[PDB]
């Protein structure tokens, strides 16, 4: 019966139905010009029964679908669409995204694609309540008010389609349209002039380095290579000596007021930058911002603690980033492979810039449900635990796929989820790489899966991923059945889902903090 | 056009679409039986183009329409029932609440009323989607997120009702029940348990006067008319005397804390409570609750100040209904009448009891934009200013009706609105007393409005208003066009809206704060 599949209290018939669409550099132009289905890729579901135009009701969720897809971190913006369906539409709420179960309980055919059935005139006549066609609506995330709608792709191009917004047309530097746009929908709300800041730092830099005390402590610099201990101890000097500049005031004063904001957490971090910014990365943005994303110690220079973003101006901001950039320089000497040249004033700070842009856009948002409702399993501040109990289990008949959410938290400052490992047994059940993804305080990621050893699969986050006191995210996990065979419980390679957190020195070699919950396996 | 007065994004066709509506005690059972216009009475508005049947998609503001309107401060709740109607409905949300505009708009006649056009079938061929009826919908107050529903008294006739919740049937005291369950829309979140409350009050009470210090302190009463200040005097000692009991050993703890908390306060508040209950109004509980809720300083009792309930557990507020209670016993003789310490330890402490319950139920709201947009008048603690520049000017050209709001809020501690003063020009421009209402934090307040000298008319809230630090009114005044024939600037008897406050008095008299607002008659 629909009843089971079907929520009425949220399935209506609307005129000029319209809905956001996230478009990608190069696209929101000819976009304009009409919905079509790509020659080729996966149309936007990598299951069958679920290709289709993907839209949604905010449009700011919807600009998280618009950086371009070859540089995710810190690539351009395109903009945001909004498509509107002339006449009448009827909206249908699913209570169940299990493409299969929908079929079954709608008595559709179970040979065919589900979204392709959803645009027949059949499927209309019975569901459209004398509407022009029918778009699924589903929820858009866990801590998210937000709506998806999933439109027949035939039926999608009876879509007109007008520009909200171009965020390239703004010529702002990196992604400062794209997160000053989506800052607009707390009126919460930091919202810092990149701009401003990027003006400040680089006149703060230029005085910190000219201050005659910086330059003497500057000279007694090791100036090569030294050890990691030895790397911290210096730039503990180097900040007391260039706390005491004028131009940095402000932050002299905060600094004793949170332990988070000390000099020895500027060291840590600036000396941990240089580790793993090597002459490649360092000419490169996105993989600059690939490698500081995962490292921890992050909340030191933005000055976020205990769930609050203290540092929340422009100047103190411009401070900030200013003195942790001139520490980078003085520890690329000392523990990296370049040189203070560079890297510190130009990739560090735009790379950490756009870090900033993204812990502030979580904090602006409302916090997803800070409670573990199942106990949750804690390492090197992190907390995960799955969302409820039955989410931890396969069922061993399960039909179609299944879902699997965990909550993600961190106790305090923010700190990095580098990627999640998912158990597979190819050729039965595979990971939905469209329907997997995390989301953060609502804000819908989308993540890049590989094959790894061991019949596992290594899944990224597009964007940086950090959890904290404020800041919580569910990781939701699609699996896919893709045989009809029996799955047994000792058939599966692995039985856990592993969280990749924060990188860090072990045995001398980066690695990745790692949490685990396990699978039950059972019918 | 339609779209000059219709919302489209919150206009829809929906299967089986429910609503609630507060229904009255002995009503709460017949009415399930089907909806049925009134055979007399104002069917739903005092404007013919608005008599329809009423609901709304939220089941406490429901809960705010089913108290006995004969004793509207203290009768019971009834309850609310939800009303559905089966098949397909159209909700047309509308940009205006203007009937002649909406009538003129959607080419209606001008001469039939419009929520009677509302169910003709012509109206639903052209309106409908589809659907076998269309429902009007308007924004429910302000500060509020909730829909009004207004249905066309024969296609009403098709909704079939069903009990949600009868207050009666929980076999509470007062208006608990009614209580509570709005209590439960929050879970800010401070739901006493009344019942709990009750008992420990009375235990308090009896603990107390049997206390050594205390009988003797009564001793030492002159126990007779005495002025208002050697009445004042002694019960401050008298309070003194008390927070010294073990039993009001909490309630001690913070009464220094405050200056609101004060004995000088519990004193005066005691004075003015013992100076106006005579016979009459200490033997009838809802004669009592209007003349105690009119006064001034119930802050004191209540433990509320800079937007904060302080008193918030069972044993402080016992404790300090407890110590009113004794020092309203004391009073009574003082400055009183013959109706002593019988009224004070129960008909003073139900009809107390639920004005904490009204003041905690605005608190648990969110607080209405406490802003005041236009410079506010100040008076007595309260300020009062036109929402907007426009709801100043009443145009003399308007056609059919308009409506004006006012902000009402008050500086510290819960300050009374007894009720206003509205102008008219009896035959052209009258008060629709349906649509005049005030909201307070978004609980919508009606009025019972008569004509008072000079071409005003005098309404008062159904239910006890008061402002705050934290809790805020919009005062929305609905005239109507009863004719045709222009208003001149100079006709209207009175060019301003009054807003009467706290009770006081003046030249030993007892008059009512009175704020007054100028209207501006424009073209
Ligand atoms: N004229 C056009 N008509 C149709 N599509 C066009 C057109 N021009 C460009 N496109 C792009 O084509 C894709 C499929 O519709 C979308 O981007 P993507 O990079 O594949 O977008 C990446 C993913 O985001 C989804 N997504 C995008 C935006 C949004 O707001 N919501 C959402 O869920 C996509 O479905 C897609 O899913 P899959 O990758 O799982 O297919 C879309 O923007
Ligand atoms: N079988 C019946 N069929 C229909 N109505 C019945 C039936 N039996 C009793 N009633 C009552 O008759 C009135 C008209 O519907 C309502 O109460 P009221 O005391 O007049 O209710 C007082 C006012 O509250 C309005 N109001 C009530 C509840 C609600 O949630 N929303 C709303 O705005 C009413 O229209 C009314 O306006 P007017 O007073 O301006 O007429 C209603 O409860």
């Amino acid at each position: 019966g629909a009843d089971d599949v079907v929520d009425s209290s949220k399935s209506f018939v609307m005129e000029n139905f319209s809905s956001y669409h996230g478009t990608k550099p190069g696209y929101v132009d000819s976009i304009q010009k009409g919905i079509q289905k790509p020659k080729s890729g996966t149309q936007g579901n990598y299951d069958d029964d679920w290709k289709g135009f993907y839209s949604t009701d905010n449009k700011y969720d919807a600009a998280g679908y618009s950086v371009d897809n070859e540089n995710p971190l810190s690539g351009k913006a395109g903009g945001v669409v909004k498509v509107t369906y002339p006449g009448l539409t009827k909206v249908l709420a699913l209570k169940v995204d299990n493409a299969e179960t929908i079929k079954k309980e709608l008595g559709l055919s179970l040979t065919e694609p589900l979204m392709e059935q959803v645009g027949t005139e059949e499927f209309i006549k019975r569901f459209g309540d004398g509407a022009s066609r029918v778009v699924l609506s589903l929820p858009f995330a866990e801590g998210s008010s937000s709506v998806e709608y999933i439109n027949n792709w035939e039926q999608a191009k009876a879509l007109s389609v007008e520009l909200e917004i171009n965020f390239e047309t703004r010529g702002k530097r990196g992604q400062d349209a794209m997160y000053e746009y989506m800052a607009q929908a707390c009126a919460s709300c930091i919202n810092l002039d990149w701009d401003v800041i990027r003006d400040k730092t680089k006149t703060k830099i230029e005085s910190l380095k000219e201050h005659g005390p910086i330059k003497n402590k500057m000279s007694e610099s090791p100036n090569k290579t030294v050890s990691e201990e030895k790397a911290k101890q210096y730039l503990e000097e180097f900040h007391q000596t260039a706390l005491e500049h004028p131009e940095l005031s402000e932050l002299k004063t905060v600094t004793g007021t949170n332990p988070v904001f000390a000099g020895a957490n500027y060291a840590a971090w600036a000396v941990n930058v240089a580790q793993v910014i090597d002459s490649e990365t360092a000419d490169n943005l996105e993989k600059t911002t690939a490698a500081l994303s995962i490292l921890p110690g992050i909340g030191s220079v933005m000055g976020i603690a205990d769930g609050a973003v203290h540092h929340n101006t422009e100047e103190i901001v411009a401070q900030s980033i200013a003195l942790s950039s001139l520490m980078v320089a003085q520890a690329i000497p000392l523990v990296g492979e370049l040189v203070d040249i560079g890297f510190a004033a130009y990739n560090f700070v735009e790379s950490i810039i756009n870090l900033f842009q993204v812990v502030h856009n979580s904090y602006n948002r409302p916090a997803y449900s800070p409670g573990h409702k199942t106990q949750p399993f804690l390492h090197d501040g992190y907390a995960v635990s799955w969302n409820t109990v039955e989410d931890s289990i396969i069922r061993t008949g399960f039909q179609g796929e299944s879902g699997h959410d965990i909550k993600i938290t961190a106790e305090n400052t923010p700190l990095p989820i580098a990627g999640v490992l998912l158990p597979t047994i190819p050729g039965k059940l595979d990971v939905n790489k469209s329907k997997t993804h995390i989301s953060v305080n609502g804000r819908k990621i989308r993540m890049r899966c590989r094959a790894i050893d061991g019949d596992v699969t290594f899944c990224r986050p597009k964007s940086p991923v950090y959890v904290g006191n404020g800041v919580h995210a569910n990781l939701h996990v699609a699996f896919h059945r893709s045989s009809s065979e029996k799955i047994h419980s000792n058939e599966i390679s692995s039985d856990s889902i592993g969280v990749l957190g924060y990188q860090k020195t072990v045995d001398h070699t980066k690695v990745n903090s790692k949490l685990s919950l396990f699978f039950e396996i059972k019918s």
